[PDB]
C-alpha cells in the first residue's frame, strides 16, 4: 500500500548522473547552449538543453540496435537507478512482481522522418531497415527496457505530453498500492532533434529572442520571457513496496505520499488553471504535513508560467510555499521532465536546499507576493510537490515525503 | 470497486458502428481491400484494412484541425460510445469522476513526416503550421477527445505497440477498483498510411503474397500465411463501476473480470509463449468459470501464431476453448487492436455466436488439439477472454463475463 522511491538514475541538460546533477543545482549552472542544427534547419529558436554525452559503445551494439535516443537516454538513466537502489539482478530479472512504466512525449520523430525519408529514395524498404518500428513506435522508451532488463511484471508506457514521466511514476505507485508490484521502474526519455523542436517553433512555443546568450533565454517569471528552451534526456527511479523495501535494507530516498492526475477539458494547447488547482489539491489529500517545496512546471512561456502561479495561489492562498523552477536552468525536456524534475526534487530533499529559479531580471507582475527562490538556500526540507502539465489539458503532481 | 462495460464505439474495417461490424463478424466478411498508396510507395504489401467512411465533416472544423486520424477514429467511436451508454453532456462533462484513457501503437507519422516535410520546404515555418504537435504527439488520442468531451478526472495515453488499447482498458478497470472514477472511456485509434506500414513491411512483417486477392491475405493458422495485413480505425468502451451503472439503469454488456498485464523479458519484435501464459493465467485468477470462446491475437504471422497457440495449449491444456482469430477479416489496427477485438467479443458475448476465423485453407499442424471455430457458430457465451501481444514482449488478456 506504502509506496517509496529507493533509487534514480539521469541523463539530462545539467549532468550525467546524480552527483553532476546535484551540483549543477546547487550553482544554479545552466544546460542550455546555441544549437547549430537547430539554425540550419530553418528555425528561429537556436537554444538547446542537450545531453552532453556521446552515447555511442554505451549500450551492447546488439540492443542499441532496437533503441532511438529517448529509449537510450532511459535505459542509461534506469542502469544508474538500478545501481543506487542497490538491486542485484537476481532481485529484479525474471521477476512477476517487478514491471516497468515509462515513456516519452513524442517517442521517434527522427526516425519517423528517417524511414519516410529512406522509404523515397532509391532503396527503398533495404534503405529503411528492420529496426525503425521499434525506434519509432510511442511505447520504444519502455519495450527497449522491458526486454534486455529482463522484466516480467508489468510493460507499457504512460503517454501525456509534458507530463508523461510524471503519470508514469504515478501509474507506478498505484501499481504498488493494487500489491500487483513489490517494485515498478518508472520514468521516461525524450530525443532531442530539428524534426520535432521545429513543430513547437511553428506554434510559438519556443525562446527566440536570446540565441546570442544561449544560458539567459529559460527565464521562467521573467517580465521578458518568451517561450521555453526544448531539450533532451532521461529519467528513472525504483518505485518501491514500503515492506519490501525496508525488508532488503533498500536505501529510501522519501515516501509518494501524493499523487494527481487530472484534466482541463478546456483547452488544447493552453492550460485553463481549473484542472491544475485539482490536480495539486488531489495530491495533497491526506498529506498533513506542509509542502516546503514545490518545484513546478515552469517552463519559461508568457501564459503558462502564471497560469500555474494562479493555481499555486488558489491551493495555498496566504501559505504559499518555497518555489523555483528548474527549467530556468534545464530547459525543457517534454516527456522526461516529470521524472527529471522529480529528481531534482527528491535531491533538494536528500541534500537540505532550494535550487535557485535562476534568469529573473524582472520578477513578472503577477509572480508578486510569491516565495519564489532566486539563490540557492540551505534548508532541511521534508514534503516537496512537483507539477507537471500537458497539452490537451493533461495535468499530474507528485508529493513526495521524507521518512 | 467492480467495473462492467455501458457502451461501445468502433470504426473499423468490417464496419462504421456496432450493427455493421456484428453483419460482418456473423457473415464472415473481410475489410481488407487492395491498396494503390501502399503500391505506390514502393512496398511489396498492397493490402489495407481500410476504415471506408469519409469523416470530411463529421467534427467540428475548431475542434478536428487539432487531430490526426487515430484522433478522429477514437473521437467518433466515443461519440457511438457516450450515446450508446445512455449518457448526457450534464453527466460526464465536467465531472471529476469521469476519465478518459486511450491511446494510439505510433501516433501520427503521417504527420510527423509532413512537419519534417514542410520545414525542409521553402517556407519553413510557415509551411509547417501551429497544429502538428498535437496531430503528432504520442498522447494525441487522449489530447484531442478529453478537452472537446470537456472530461475532468484522468486523461492520458497507455502506449504498448499492439497492445496499447488493451492495456488502456484494463487501466481503466483499475482506476474504477482504486474507487477513483466512476467512468473511465477506454481504447484508441491507429492511422492507416504508407509512412508506417512501409517500417512493417521494411521488417517482413507484412503479408506480400496475396496482393491479388486480398480477401485472401489475412489467414491466421494457415499453413500459407505470410504477415499480418495492417489495418487503421477506432474503439472505445464505457468502463463503469457497477453501482454507479445499476443506479442510473444502465445496459450492461458485461464486467471485466479479469485483465493480465506481463513481460517477456526477452525479446524485441519476437514473442516468448511464457510472458502469455502467465498473462492470460494472471486474467483468469478468481474467475469461477470456464472461458466460452477466446479472440486470439493470431495476426496471422508465422511465428506469433503457433506461439500463442503453444501458450494457450500450456494454459487451458486438455480443456480449451473455442478459438477464433477476427483479424483474419479485419486486418490488424495495431494500436487500435485491442479495444476493437474486445468490441467483437462484447458482441458475440451480447448475440450469442463466435466469429469464424476465415482463411484456413490448410490448418496448420502446430493448431492441433485445440477448437479454432471456421463457422459462425451460434451459441450461448457466458465468459469470454482476448489477447493482445506488441513488441517489446507486452502482453495484455481481458476476461469479459455477463453480470
Ligand atoms: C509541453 C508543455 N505544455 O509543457 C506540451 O505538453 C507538449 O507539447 C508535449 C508534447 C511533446 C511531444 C512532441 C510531439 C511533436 C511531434
Ligand atoms: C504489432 C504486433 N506485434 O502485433 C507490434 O506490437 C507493433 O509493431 C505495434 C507498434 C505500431 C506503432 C507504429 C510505429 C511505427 C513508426
Amino acid at each position: 500500500k506504502r509506496a517509496v522511491i529507493t533509487g534514480l538514475g539521469i541523463v539530462s541538460s545539467i549532468g550525467n548522473n546524480q552527483q553532476e546533477v546535484l551540483a549543477s543545482l546547487r550553482e544554479g549552472r545552466s544546460g542550455i547552449t546555441f544549437s547549430q542544427e537547430l539554425k540550419d534547419s530553418g528555425m528561429r529558436s537556436h537554444v538547446w538543453g542537450n545531453v552532453k554525452l556521446d552515447t555511442t559503445g554505451l549500450i551492447d551494439r546488439k540492443v542499441v540496435r532496437f533503441m532511438s535516443d529517448a529509449s537510450i537516454y532511459a535505459f542509461l538513466s534506469m542502469e544508474q537507478a538500478i545501481a543506487d537502489a542497490g538491486l542485484s539482478p537476481e532481485a529484479y530479472q525474471n521477476n512477476p512482481r517487478v514491471g516497468l512504466i515509462a515513456g516519452s512525449g513524442g517517442g521517434s520523430p527522427r526516425f519517423q522522418v528517417f524511414g519516410a525519408d529512406a522509404m523515397r529514395g532509391p532503396r527503398g524498404l533495404k534503405a529503411v531497415g528492420p529496426y525503425v518500428v521499434t525506434k519509432a513506435m510511442a511505447s520504444g522508451v519502455s519495450a527497449c527496457l522491458a526486454t534486455p532488463f529482463k522484466i516480467h511484471g508489468v510493460n507499457y508506457s504512460i503517454s501525456s505530453a509534458c507530463a508523461t514521466s510524471a503519470h508514469c511514476i504515478g501509474n507506478a505507485v498505484e501499481q504498488i498500492q493494487l500489491g500487483k508490484q513489490d517494485i515498478v521502474f518508472a520514468g521516461g526519455g525524450e530525443e532531442l532533434c530539428w524534426e520535432m523542436a521545429c513543430e513547437f517553433d511553428a506554434m510559438g512555443a519556443l525562446s527566440t529572442k536570446y540565441n546570442d546568450t544561449p544560458e539567459k533565454a529559460s527565464r521562467t517569471y521573467d517580465a521578458h520571457r518568451d517561450g521555453f528552451v526544448i531539450a533532451g534526456g532521461g529519467g528513472m527511479v525504483v518505485v518501491e513496496e514500503l515492506e519490501h523495501a525496508l525488508a532488503r535494507g533498500a536505501h529510501i530516498y522519501a515516501e509518494i505520499v501524493g499523487y494527481g492526475a487530472t484534466s482541463d477539458g478546456a483547452d488544447m494547447v493552453a492550460p485553463s488553471g481549473e484542472g491544475a488547482v485539482r490536480c495539486m489539491k488531489m495530491a495533497m489529500h491526506g498529506v498533513d504535513t506542509p509542502i516546503d517545496y514545490l518545484n513546478s512546471h515552469g517552463t519559461s512561456t508568457p501564459v503558462g508560467d502564471v497560469k500555474e502561479l494562479a493555481a499555486i495561489r488558489e491551493v495555498f492562498g496566504d501559505k504559499s510555499p518555497a518555489i523555483s523552477a528548474t527549467k530556468a536552468m534545464t530547459g525543457h525536456s517534454l516527456g522526461a521532465a516529470g521524472v527529471q524534475e522529480a529528481i531534482y526534487s527528491l535531491l533538494m530533499l536528500e541534500h537540505g536546499f532550494i535550487a535557485p529559479s535562476i534568469n529573473i531580471e524582472e520578477l513578472d507582475e503577477q509572480a508578486a507576493g510569491l516565495n519564489i527562490v532566486t539563490e540557492t538556500t540551505d534548508r532541511e526540507l521534508t514534503t516537496v510537490m512537483s507539477n507537471s502539465f500537458g497539452f490537451g489539458g493533461t495535468n499530474a503532481t507528485l508529493v513526495m515525503r521524507k521518512l
